[PDB]
């Protein structure tokens, strides 16, 4: 066992080749399937590996019946291998948890999960199963995190948690974690910025995060910081704007757009120098369909103007959350980081006529060689028998 | 492999940071689940794992059918990874058992199974699944022992086990284990005292036991002895009773509490000199909510003060059967040994309008970071389809 | 890895200690169970493994529907970890089978599977899963095997095969097999004798096995042979008779019993010098009940008296096939072969009122410790949904 | 780890021992199981794994309603252990696809996962589940593959795809692959000729592939070729003619035979100098039956005579598509290359009054000792509860 050196820059791709889809909710139709929510990939040196929220309920039973929106004790955060359906006989218990992170640094599983009351809620992390550390909300109101993998370079890790509010001004912390430990944390500086659901990743030693603002910003919030987390902050400037709900495109800001800023979806991009890979809903106003855009100056730049749409969802099919996941040299043999996304496929409450709500995935690695758009959704028919 | 030392003290704790949940019931609601009572967690270097008798049957099925105690010849012990829903899929065969402990030495797991008749029950022990001993009941009034993990130092481990009335006075005898061989066992003189389903961990190369009095007492009897079963007796002295049933908290007694001393249910304390950590019920006349207290003299002090209270489950939830697990420093790496708990949800008979009785668990490990109290309970809806 | 010597003596042996119990029947009432028949325990040097036929069917599914006795094209020989039920998600597949043996010779498993046509049937020999060898019928009438556990001296694993008719004289072939090729078989001379379903065990580096007279033969016929298959060939004397059915225990004889002769069910027994343990039904007339007797001079005297009895299953349960199984010192750490056995508790037809048969089993290994008599029995509650 | 060096010559056979049957749509009548299509199996130096295509349905589900032809976005490639059912239990997931190959080299599995749209369908190839490569439809008319395992020599791995009309002439390439990288193709100049759904082998170094012509082809069309991917092709000669729908046996041709040539099944033959194993279902007209059949001139000659005739699915029995696999001597320890075929049973719709479309397998190995023929037939009982 090695350290990821996390040294190493973003592979730079033209377009998404499909690695997994698990077709979740349409086998637990039938199977032992659990209702899941807010799932995401991470790998180590060895293996690609699903993260996910369960309720503690399975598909098709009347312990189903629940909300998008749900803090309950019942929650845990459980890992399968890539592309199975998250089963009871073949899901791996991670820690209890309504909001998580996990990541593996070349030696072992670092996990962080959130659990506890909205006034006083405690983050546990988990370092190859084993409780190395414990933070607690310092705002009292909802301490909360990425809902996807941390970043690792050279034997720390790294993330962003929220405390306060999902509609104002909030405190956004940055932490440095060893073999589990927290070893430093910051404060962010960020008045009138909001940063939610963070997807960030490692590149050339730094991590970059790309995040959901829910209180003021149809375009996505970025925090990149070094080892130190000394921090740089700002919006993506391009006018192909990344959260849901937002405007149609027209000339973007670097700092918030208000124009139906408020709420979100978790999401991610990736930045290479002045231009950006987004990954975005189709519809403006729903999480419907998704699509990845090259705009080559859309980091700094402000035009609606892109190079190559990619797509992944049909508009007129359900999608959800979206987050970035990276294969390290370690695991590839390849000389650089390779990028990777996630798509949550959110089928049931409050779009359908259903008693419960849960996700299927599917997933595309970055790649140089050709590929093609089309559309992989869910699958399932609603409603189910318990419905 | 490397036999665990056992030499290192008990880790110093505040508080107790949430370390799993299986959410077994609602799971067995739709999913193929065993029924299961008594499961209780225990380590090795690598990993831990939830051990649990259930009868050969599963939830919502005709054969879940039962009586609230029952040694049958369909009770087995059996083991699944820590959080896990115990299912006939992910579960591993340890012995024909209706009474049981386990327990890693470092270099293989030691399991103990008892079954046969009641004027005759043996106990048959495994070295790595390998049958290595037995040991018959010597009273012919059910041979019975921890339902919690046993504890090793140096090579050996340690156990008790009981035969005799459950409500008057009993034999109780102590237990060297070394690779499942009987290599020394002692009876203890204990007057008076009654010693049911102790919960044993070591701690500075001796083993603490603290147990359940079945007959007379309403606090908890304890036994402590050396690796020649050279052995101490006591009653945790606290006014704050740690049995249910049990009066509310008063002046205590360092000898049994006859007041609601009658009846029991199986716990777990850890002394830190003169002090205790008590998990307990917050219900005095049933198995309901759950609770840590800080006793800081509270294992010979008779005063009813504390220092800390930390919710575990609500006073109007379900709780059950509680015990200690410990995690070494061949697991942890740490320079002590760390105090870990369990408590099962026992849903069903006789509180509850079905025909089965079965639990849920979730577990806690001893921390210096910031913890919280919570409610995390069972969480499933009865009755079920089968009722 | 290292061949298995077998060149020890079998443990003495003072009584029988429970080491498994499956439930099969029990969990297959909700759970995803095999149909099963004929199943058997073998141990490599790292574990134990339950083997059993299969007809590619559920029980609680119509395809459960059954003969009661049928050599279909759809039988398979599959194995799971002893102690939990043969579950299609827990199983290894091994062999196409309606009859099977299998064995560890330290190295790799062995596996034999007979199919095709009762008039010219082929046994399939694998070693590591990979096919090296076959062999067919010699007299064109339903080639079949042990259906329990071959058995291995240095390098070397023996079987017995029968070809002919099944209520008369048949042919009786001994086999030695390495790597799973058959290097050497022999024909057994036994005129007047009837060999079916040998229960064969190694023993000082020789093999005895103790087998079903299903012609008119109430004792238990047996052959013994060193690795160049140079037999001896017997009954077992003891007027404690063996077989199912039988006639009530009186004087014995060393050649066949006639009385109540026919038909019969598979067993076990263990010679040690003159004496011998035998496991047998407690009916007389019935597959119910099951014991084990040492004889003291039951292997060469005549007499029907015995010193130990020792209850497995009361006489009002169901029982069925029993066979031997051996642990090996390189899996045990002691200086001999440890002998043990398993009992199939057959449910269904045509006893009961039920559209299908299937068995769950039990197991004891042999020791010097104390012990005690008992009933573990199937404990299904029939009929089930699908009758 | 040690490249397969395929360099050995195939091993001569006799006949054809049976070597795995899973019984899935027996088990799936009550058992969670895949819809499953194009199953085949192949093996690396330690396990041999069947591959299958499914629709991420469960049969005796709602979902499993489907047509018999579908390209769909739902569709992946997933392997479980041979002979055991394919389960979301005990299946790995391998790729996206509705076209796919896989085979390993001695280090490795490549997959060849073919999605996206018909007019631009990609082919996803991973190498230890790591995405490799991508090679887009170059005649953007349904890009397509084996649906059987590709052929490794010396770390090179061989496939054939086709891209065009499946009713007409249509493009084949051939593909040399290394760590799941293309090195070189070529397309093959066949006029007159159609290839589909290639069962490709190695020998003696070089690959020959036996595949369906769906043009105006009832014999089989083949193509070798060595590492540097210089061809020869030709079509089987032998009037025993391979594919189906086809004509009775009369004298063949070494160009397509015409007569009944349209349509097809995938199949496989073994090449034998002058000789070949044909692999056929017994009907004429339908996917019915299945027959292995020695033709010690049929490569080469035209006649319609043969020497040995092998049943194993008699006709009045389903079957399906068929394909080769081999044993390399890195598994085995033989000095040649060991030929195997596995047989897809297909049931249900349109010729069964179900909604569903499934199949379960059988396969064989050849071998030189003694085998016989039989049926060994699906065996489910249709309609099931769902239709
Ligand atoms: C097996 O699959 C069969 C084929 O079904 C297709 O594939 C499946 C897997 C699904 O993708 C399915 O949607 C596909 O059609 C399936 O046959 C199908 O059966 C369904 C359900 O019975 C039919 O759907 C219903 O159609 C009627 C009639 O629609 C026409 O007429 C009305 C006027 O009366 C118009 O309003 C429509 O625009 C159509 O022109 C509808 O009345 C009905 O609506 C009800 O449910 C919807 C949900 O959207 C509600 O919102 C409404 O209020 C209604 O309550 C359904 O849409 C479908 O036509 C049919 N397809 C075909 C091709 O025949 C078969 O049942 C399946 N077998 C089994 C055992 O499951
Ligand atoms: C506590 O015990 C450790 C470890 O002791 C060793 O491992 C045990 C399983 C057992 O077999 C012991 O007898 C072994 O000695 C002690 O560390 C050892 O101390 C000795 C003497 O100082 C030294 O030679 C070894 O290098 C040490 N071994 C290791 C692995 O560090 C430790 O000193 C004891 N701590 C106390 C008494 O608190
Ligand atoms: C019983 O056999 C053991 C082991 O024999 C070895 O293992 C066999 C499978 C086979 O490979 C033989 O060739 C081996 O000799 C005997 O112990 C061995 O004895 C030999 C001869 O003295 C000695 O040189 C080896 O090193 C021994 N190996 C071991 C591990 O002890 C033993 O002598 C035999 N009988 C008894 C009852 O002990
Ligand atoms: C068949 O191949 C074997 C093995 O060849 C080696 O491994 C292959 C995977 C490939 O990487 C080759 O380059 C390797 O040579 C041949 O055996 C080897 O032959 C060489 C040359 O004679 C010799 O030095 C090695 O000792 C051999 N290795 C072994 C394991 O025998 C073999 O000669 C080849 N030819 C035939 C027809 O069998
Ligand atoms: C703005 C982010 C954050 C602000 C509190 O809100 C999230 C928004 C959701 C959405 O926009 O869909 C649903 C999420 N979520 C997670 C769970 C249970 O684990 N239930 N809701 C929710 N997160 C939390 C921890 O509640
Ligand atoms: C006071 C200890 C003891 C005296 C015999 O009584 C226990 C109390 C129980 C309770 O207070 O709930 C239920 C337990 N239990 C276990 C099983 C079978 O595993 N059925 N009941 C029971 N144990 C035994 C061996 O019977
Ligand atoms: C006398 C032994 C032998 C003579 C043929 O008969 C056995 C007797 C049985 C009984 O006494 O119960 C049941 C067995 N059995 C095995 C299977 C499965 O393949 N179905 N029945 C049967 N074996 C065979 C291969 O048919
Ligand atoms: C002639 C080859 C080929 C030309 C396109 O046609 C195949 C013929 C089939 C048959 O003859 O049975 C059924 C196959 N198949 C597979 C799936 C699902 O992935 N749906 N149809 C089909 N393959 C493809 C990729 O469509
Ligand atoms: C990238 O980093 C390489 C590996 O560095 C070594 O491994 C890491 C995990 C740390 O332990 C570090 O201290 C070691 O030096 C370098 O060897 C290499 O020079 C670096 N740069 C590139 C782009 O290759
Ligand atoms: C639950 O169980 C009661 C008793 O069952 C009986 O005892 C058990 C141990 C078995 O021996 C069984 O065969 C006996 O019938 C029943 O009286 C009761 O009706 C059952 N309850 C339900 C709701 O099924
Ligand atoms: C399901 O959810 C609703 C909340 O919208 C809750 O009030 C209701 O009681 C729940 N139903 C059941 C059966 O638990
Ligand atoms: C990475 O971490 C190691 C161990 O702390 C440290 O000594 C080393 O200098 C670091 N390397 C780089 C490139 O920062
Ligand atoms: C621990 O066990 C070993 C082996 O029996 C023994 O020699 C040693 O003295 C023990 N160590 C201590 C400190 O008790
Ligand atoms: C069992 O199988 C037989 C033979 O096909 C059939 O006649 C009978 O109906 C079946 N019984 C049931 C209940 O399915
Ligand atoms: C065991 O087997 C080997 C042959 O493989 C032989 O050389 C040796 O003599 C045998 N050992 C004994 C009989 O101890
Ligand atoms: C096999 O591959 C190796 C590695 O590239 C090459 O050097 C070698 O010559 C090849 N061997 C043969 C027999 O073709
Ligand atoms: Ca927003
Ligand atoms: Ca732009
Ligand atoms: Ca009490
Ligand atoms: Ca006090
Ligand atoms: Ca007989
Ligand atoms: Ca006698
Ligand atoms: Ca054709
Ligand atoms: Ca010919």
């Amino acid at each position: 066992s090695v350290k990821l050196a996390g040294n190493s820059s973003l592979c730079p791709v033209s377009g998404w080749a499909i690695y997994s889809k698990d077709n979740s909710v349409r086998i637990g139709s039938k199977g032992d399937v659990f209702v899941i929510r807010e799932p995401f990939i991470s790998c180590s040196p060895l293996e690609c590996r699903t993260f996910f929220l369960t309720q503690g309920a399975l598909l098709n039973d009347k312990h189903s019946n629940g909300t998008i929106k749900d803090r309950s004790p019942y929650r845990t955060l459980m890992s399968c291998p890539i592309g199975e359906v998250p089963s009871p006989y073949n899901s791996r218990f991670e820690s209890v948890a309504w909001s998580a992170s996990a990541c593996h640094d070349g030696i072992n599983w670092l996990t962080i999960g959130i659990s506890g009351p909205d006034n006083g809620a405690v983050a546990v992390l988990k370092y190859n199963g084993i409780i190395t550390d414990t933070i607690k909300s310092w705002r009292n109101n909802i301490l909360r995190t990425q809902e996807s993998e941390c970043a690792c370079v050279n034997g720390s890790c790294f993330t962003v948690m929220t405390d306060g509010p999902s509609n104002g001004q909030a405190s956004y912390k940055i932490f440095r974690i060893e073999k589990g430990k927290i070893v430093k944390s910051v404060e962010m500086n960020a008045p009138n910025y909001h940063y939610e659901e963070c997807s960030c990743y490692p590149d050339s030693s730094e991590i970059t995060c790309v995040c959901r603002d829910n209180w003021h910003g149809s375009n996505r919030p970025w925090v990149s910081f070094n080892q130190n987390l000394e921090y740089q902050i700002g919006y993506i400037c391009s006018g192909i704007f990344g959260d849901n709900p937002r405007p149609n495109d027209k000339t973007g800001s670097c700092g918030p757009v208000s124009s139906n800023g408020a709420n979100g979806v978790k999401g991610f991009s990736f930045k290479y120098g002045n231009g950006v890979w987004i990954g975005r809903t189709k519809s403006i106003s729903s999480r419907n369909g998704f699509e990845m855009i090259w705009d080559p100056n859309g980091w700094t730049g402000t035009d609606n103007n892109f190079s190559i749409k990619q797509d992944i969802v049909g508009i007129n099919e359900w999608s959800g959350y979206s987050g970035s996941f990276v294969q390290h040299p370690e695991l590839t043999g390849l000389d650089c980081i390779r990028p990777c996304f996630w798509v949550e496929l959110i089928r049931g409450r409050p779009k359908e006529n259903t008693i419960w709500t849960s996700g299927s995935s599917i997933s595309f690695c970055g790649v140089n060689s050709d590929t093609v758009g089309w559309s992989w959704p869910d699958g399932a028919e609603l409603p189910f028998t318990i419905d």
